[PDB]
């Protein structure tokens, strides 16, 4: 029977024997346990050690294993992805199906998990009452039996199957044989650009219920105009035998004190001309002044719900915890609590390095930890129902969380030819209604998503009013078919740019801005996913976040995405190395496009993290004279946990420094006057820099947590001053070959057929391992690549127009090679042109003069022909032989900052490890520049200037060649970049153009100077 | 839904026709036990969906319903928005829930009198007259039934009319019902008669409610 | 498998294996006769005598019915209610259901009426394109099958429930 319906390969049937969804129940016997939400005895875990036994297809499995144990199986842990323990390879690839697409067939070779548990059951579960097993998680399909007889069938790998045991089960030994189908007709629908695994990845329970039980329960909570009066409704149903003495009482808890309670027998109000539901009843509870829940603020209550009898014996008790906020969208705003959010977002799969999709606790509470300190106040759920313990978490520390149905059919051609399928709606409709059964209680849900990626169907309109319908508390958004559908409350686009129009046929992304007045349009606007964080990246940044200030209705975006997903592969030393597509084997596959978090797999920080950070800020400056003016950005809370530090420095050196205790009302404004500051003696440009400090510990933050910061220019003061004229005098050399250059232990020599300084000596030691030559290409980053799908190539990306035109490949010709002697220096003067195939891209004109003091000062004029596509960045590199601990410099910093994303970082004097200088993306690619730097530091050398520099063990050739991280070897010496200019990164999206024209080297014309000395 | 040759009768003899679902819950305690339940709408889903894609190139169609007696559910609220999705051509309707909720595009009580409130908890059947200016409604309004012809009936038939010829926004209406639903036996003398509930051993049954 | 699954008390399963719904479709293989909706060649109607016998429930159908008729079966117009043939008894209820309200679950005492068809098939309709059946309605559970092999499953009872015999049939009688 199991064999000949073939379940797995029919969209009509999604279970078999299935109960019926809710929100998380334990079933505890008593009250107080409820009330503090305690281990329930009735809520037993089956996780840890399992038997697993792999085959290729269902046909495959031998009977015996339903009565008992395969010899040939190993133990194995669960929740598990068997992808993880080595069965099989995991698949990466993006919107191409990993199988056929024939819906609503799969490969006959569907591989297939054989999971197995010997376990104990006590006798008084079964002398009375319910036990039902839970399965949280199974990818993608299941049968289940228990001691040898079917149970049922389960499909949507995201959200939890149960199914009544009572009449399997027998006291002591029990068995369950779990057969887990990789490929079904629910992986129609499950087409998410991640991993592709399976097995049993989330929790497995046991639930005792008595006969008679609370089956639903439902909270509201309305409020008056002020907020200052609220009634919490509980809407509660049982299943069993009815009774006259039965009651439901509901009872709200603020902390250990009670405050409202309320207790009625079974019966609801007529409904219609055949009366009511006798199985349901409403209780109201009244709450003067609640304390209301936000991400600021996260108050909660708790809610207990008994099921007695009149005289008081209780028959069992849920719970949940309650949070007093209102979500409505009024006059084209989003509002929470009747205030405007600002939505600081992020997406976030579940995603585990080692342990593939199976969650944890402790991996869960470092991704919020982790949010709340880079001041992120929301999280997508992207792309379908997470782990229970995730909304738990959300609802205490405080986030705002899109809950999204488990439907991406991304795949499609077209997108939209299931979800306009009558057909698929059941399936569909199962995702969707199954999600707000289950998580319709949690406070930190706000806003309800369709799923992602399905184009627009008419099964979206109706599933959209079907949840308008049952939940008008929250809204419902859904960025399929252009973003501004019909099934959805709020402008959602994908990538959408903040000035620039993208005009694609039928699905076009408008500016944001252009977006909310078009004719007609009343909505917030809010992106689902922007700022593609893939690589280094999010350059722009700021850009958006401006936006957001400026528009009302630009009321935010969820950042694409907070993690990385590489995993764990070990090489032959059992070193652990970051893997990604197409490494297990998997193919096709797209390659390194699973990776575009702003965290490492395990959690260590992006460069672009920073840049989130403090464009997410709370608390917004402005300096006019001596007055720092604070603005509140919170909507709630006080700052009554902030203080306000300051510091003036000149050059890097702190001149004063003080601080102010923060009194900001929420949206309020403070104002701080500076004391009188002393002139300094010195030349050059004083800075301010202030930061917000929260003095005190919290529930997500240390004690000294810096929130917020910002920086100044204030008075600069010239040099005028000449310096003393030096009484050496350096001597040329002039041979047939070379130009050399002599003052004392310091050599310089110029190559005359090359036209480059070629080497430098302090004594008899080499000061380079290759000649100092200009540079105009970096090793590519994964936005210059610009692939989302490794098949497809865009020739209007930046990488391919580089290569077409022959960046990579371009010969310098000297042109010119002159030396002069002045009364008290040495000019060389060179030119060269970059050539390829007859045509020029760039010609550099430079002077070197070094004078008495042994200062080297290198003037650079380069032209880049027009037609050429614009470079990568104007500057010069060299290996140099001196490898040193620590690399100093005057600039922006600490952290690897870029044109288009340099905002966070602060200027100032910085000394960091030389392995700090370096961003260990997993695709390797140019990285760790860093920009505004007037002096730069490196063992005995030092380079004074305006530049931006990177400075690391290796060239932009390895990185542009090598595929990982981990197969990077240290060159010989350190290899130096150093830029008069650098071209923006990009990141509005990672698969087109994405560097704004601003930060492209357009201008023609470019001219820099620095000067190389020894320190 | 009917016989597919009833529907190419009404295009060209020339017959406004209400379509509707196979959908009727009347049973059920409350009316929308099922219709509100999320484990129905599939089955319910198919009903209304198969009717449209049968039924859409029909001229003589002007009108969807989405059944009968079913009560209000939340699977109606969704199948409505999905016919006002696939087929922008024809207003939906649906009496469930009190004739005027939010599945239903016009207001179509039965057995609204013309002038006379019925005033019952949850689902009043107003005054038609009444029900049209009621704080915030717009909709037109079509008596999916009324004029219950049982026997000897139909008085008060004028009322109805004269009020249809006043009022702009009373729009007519469906009486109930067209034929008698009674069936031929035959007595010992092979005689054929008219035979309505419990005359073939039926039990329960409504007796003479069906003609 | 037919008696183990019970599709009839599954509001889960309301069809296998039937085709999408679609306006009339008479497939003509001339275009004037099209425009004048005149029969068509390609629409065969199977009215008329069909075999029928009665049972108190599904479990006491035989299984040689499946390949050949039942000789206590009876010769009966088709399209029919078996009640007008006077096989059981028609009832009028108005709003009670006729049967106990335990959804899914209808009674184990199911009246089931067995129905046969011997018809030709011409070997042009075998040897080229796809040959469907179409039951316009039927009241209110059917499983179907075609020369012994089982085909599948519709309700709803007042529209066409539609299958592929494509590979089902063969030239001559079935
Ligand atoms: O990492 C990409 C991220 O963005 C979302 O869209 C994916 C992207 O895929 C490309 O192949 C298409 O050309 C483009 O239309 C599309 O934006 C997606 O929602 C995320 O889950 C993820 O794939
Ligand atoms: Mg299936
Ligand atoms: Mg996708
Ligand atoms: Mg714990
Ligand atoms: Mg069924
Ligand atoms: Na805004
Ligand atoms: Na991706
Ligand atoms: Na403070
Ligand atoms: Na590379
Ligand atoms: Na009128
Ligand atoms: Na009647």
């Amino acid at each position: 029977v199991v064999l000949q319906r073939r379940d797995w390969e029919n969209p009509g049937v999604t279970q078999l024997n299935r109960l019926a969804a809710h929100p998380p129940f334990a079933s505890w016997r008593n009250s107080e346990e409820a009330r503090t939400d305690r281990p329930s005895q009735q809520l037993r875990s089956l996780n840890g050690e399992w038997r697993f036994a792999w085959f290729p297809a269902p046909e495959a499995v031998p009977e015996s294993w339903l009565e008992c144990d395969l010899p040939e199986a190993d133990t194995v842990v669960v929740p598990s992805n068997w992808q993880m323990h080595g069965y099989d390879a995991p698949i990466y690839t993006n919107v191409t199906y990993p199988i056929t697409v024939n819906p609503p067939f799969v490969p006959t070779e569907n591989p297939t998990g054989c999971y197995s548990l010997t376990f104990n059951v006590d006798e008084s579960w079964l002398q009375e009452g319910q036990t039902r097993i839970i399965f949280d998680g199974v990818n993608s399909a299941f049968h289940l039996w228990c001691n040898g007889r079917w149970v049922g069938y389960g499909q949507d790998s995201r959200l939890p199957s149960e199914f009544d045991l009572s009449a399997f089960l027998r006291a002591g030994e029990n068995r369950l044989a779990v057969m887990v189908l990789r490929w079904s007709d629910g992986s129609y629908l499950e087409d998410q650009d991640m991993w592709r695994m399976s097995g049993i990845f989330r929790d497995v329970s046991l639930l005792h219920k008595p006969t008679t039980q609370i089956s639903d329960f439902h909270v509201a909570t309305r409020f008056n105009d002020d907020f200052s009066r609220a009634v919490l409704e509980a809407e509660v149903q049982m299943c069993g035998e009815l009774r006259d003495y039965l009651r439901v009482t509901v009872s709200l808890w603020q902390g250990e004190t009670q405050v409202a309670s309320g207790t009625a027998p079974f019966g609801g109000e007529i409904i219609d001309e055949r009366g009511g539901y006798a199985d349901r009843v409403t209780l109201r509870l009244n709450v003067e002044n609640p304390k209301l829940w936000s991400a600021e603020i996260p108050n909660l209550y708790r809610a207990v719900v008994e099921l007695h009898t009149a005289d008081g014996t209780l028959i069992e008790a849920e719970a949940c915890d309650v949070g007093f906020r209102e979500v409505r969208i009024e006059n084209g705003l989003l509002l929470l609590n009747g205030k405007p959010l600002l939505i600081r977002g992020v997406n976030r799969h579940e995603h585990h390095p080692l342990h593939g999709q199976v969650m944890d606790e402790q991996t869960m509470v470092q991704d919020i930890l982790l949010m709340k300190q880079n001041n992120f106040n929301a999280v997508r759920c992207s792309h379908y129902p997470n782990h229970p313990l995730w909304y738990t978490l959300c609802d205490r520390y405080g986030l705002y969380v899109v809950d999204e149905a488990n439907i991406e059919t991304h795949g499609m051609v077209p997108m939209n030819r299931l979800t306009d399928d009558p057909r698929w709606l059941p399936a569909m409709s199962e995702r969707v209604t199954r999600m707000v059964q289950r998580d319709r209680n949690h406070p930190s849900v706000i806003i309800w998503s369709l799923g992602n990626e399905s184009g627009h169907g008419a099964n979206h309109d109706a599933l959209y009013r079907w949840i308008k319908s049952v939940d008008p508390s929250r809204p419902v958004q859904y960025e399929g078919g252009g973003a501004d559908t019909t099934a959805t409350d709020i402008i959602c686009p994908m990538y959408a740019r903040v000035d620039e129009d993208q005009p694609f046929p039928a699905v076009p992304k408008w500016s944001i801005k252009k977006w909310l007045s078009l004719p007609g349009e009343t909505r917030p606007l809010i992106l689902c996913e922007y700022a593609h964080a893939m690589g280094n990246s999010l350059g722009g940044f700021a850009k958006y976040w401006q936006a957001f200030r400026q528009y009302p209705r630009l009321q935010g975006g969820f950042v694409w995405d907070w993690v990385d997903q590489s995993l764990i592969k070990y090489d032959e030393n059992g070193n652990p190395w970051s893997a990604y597509g197409g490494d297990f084997g998997d193919t096709p596959n797209d390659r390194q496009f699973c990776m575009n978090g702003l965290v490492f797999a395990d959690r260590t920080p992006h460069p672009a993290l920073t840049e989130a950070k403090h464009q997410q800020q709370f608390f917004q400056f402005r300096l006019s004279g001596q007055t720092i003016e604070v603005t509140s950005e919170y909507l709630f809370r006080h700052s009554d946990n902030e203080l306000l530090h300051w510091m003036v420095a000149l050059d890097g050196k702190p001149l004063a420094s003080g601080e102010v205790p923060l009194d900001v009302a929420p949206q309020g404004k403070q104002l701080i006057e500076l004391p009188e500051l002393p002139q300094p003696e010195s030349a050059g440009q004083l800075w301010l820099t202030v930061r917000v400090v929260q003095p005190n510990a919290t529930a997500w933050s240390e004690a000294g947590h810096i929130s917020a910061w910002q920086q100044w220019r204030l008075a600069e003061n010239l040099s005028v001053t000449l310096p003393a004229a030096s009484h050496a005098i350096p001597h040329l050399t002039t041979s047939e070959m070379d130009f050399c250059i002599e003052l004392g232990n310091k050599r310089w020599q110029f190559n005359r057929q090359s036209g480059f300084l070629s080497q430098m000596w302090i004594g008899d030691k080499k000061q380079l391992l290759t000649p100092l030559r200009d540079q105009f290409t970096r090793a590519p980053l994964d936005n210059d690549i610009a692939v989302s799908e490794a098949t497809r190539i865009d020739p209007n990306a930046w990488v391919e127009r580089w290569k077409a035109a022959g960046h990579y490949q371009a010969e310098a010709a000297l042109l010119q090679c002159t030396a002069d002697t002045l009364a008290d220096a040495v000019l060389i003067t060179t030119a060269h042109a970059w050539q390829h195939q007859g045509k020029t891209l760039f010609i550099s004109r430079k002077t070197y003069r070094i004078d008495g003091s042994g200062q080297m000062a290198i003037t650079v004029d380069v032209e880049v022909a027009s037609d050429t596509p614009h470079p990568a960045r104007i500057g010069l590199n060299c290996q140099l032989a001196q490898v040193a601990e620590r690399v100093n410099w005057l600039g922006l910093g600490p952290q690897e900052n870029y044109p288009d994303r340099l905002t966070a970082a602060c200027f100032d004097r910085w000394d960091l490890p030389l392995s700090d200088m370096y961003t260990p993306y997993v695709f390797p690619s140019e990285n760790g520049l860093r920009c505004g730097t007037r002096e730069l530091n490196y063992g005995p050398h030092q380079w004074r200037g305006d530049f931006q520099f990177n400075i690391s063990r290796y060239s932009q050739q390895q990185l542009m060649e090598t595929s990982h991280r981990h197969l990077l070897h240290a060159e010989e010496g350190t290899w130096l970049n150093i830029d008069g200019f650098h071209m923006g990164i990009g990141g509005d999206d990672s698969w087109s153009p994405s560097v704004s024209a601003e930060f492209q080297l357009s201008a023609g014309r470019y001219h820099y100077q620095l000067v190389w000395c020894q320190k």
